[PDB]
């Protein structure tokens, strides 16, 4: 078991906001909350953050959506999970610039 | 390979909308798009589909982010994947009512 704790954040975002997981009962938990990240642009997929030593390698795979936020305005994102961290994919026409990103996401561990 | 199909919408789950899935190489797909939903208490879990029999038994589990929506506010949604279908979960400390919801996942079978 281990507590809420941060995610090793990848170069080019931002250090404001909460980017964190845990582990609980043998599934890992992991929320993002108004993560700043740098330019996504259409279909591309940017990484976001890394998953401490301690949490392991055993640990689950697949995506979901969340949201891309600036100026009042909130926009679809791909949120990528796999033992190599979180990063984030723009599934939109323009590109993603100067947003946060927020989700939240869980599954028991490998 | 299961192309798009229509989830069964569970009972007090909305006509209008669009809730599917697909299977395209050993990877399963979801998506809802503005799904009319119950009133779900904080930490409650409201059920709003099941796969056909097509999709099989051998399904993925894990909780994602999606949005409740109602007018014209966005909220954090919590997304439960299972061999049981999709359910909807209500992250927020208030209730969540009169909400459509919107999401996307994927993930490999087994």
């Amino acid at each position: 078991d281990i507590p809420w704790t941060d995610l090793n954040r990848a170069s080019g975002v931002g250090s404001t906001g909460i980017l964190q997981a845990r582990i609980i009962n043998g599934v890992i938990y992991v929320r993002g909350n108004s993560i700043p990240v740098p330019n996504v642009a259409p279909n591309f997929i940017v990484p976001v953050g890394t998953f401490p030593p301690a949490f392991g390698t055993n640990l689950p795979q697949f995506d979901s959506s969340g949201t891309f936020y600036s100026h009042g305005n909130l926009s679809l994102s791909l949120i990528n999970m796999s033992p190599s961290g979180i990063a984030v994919g723009n599934p939109n026409n323009t590109s993603m610039n100067g947003k946060t990103i927020s989700f939240a996401l869980s599954a028991p561990l490998l």
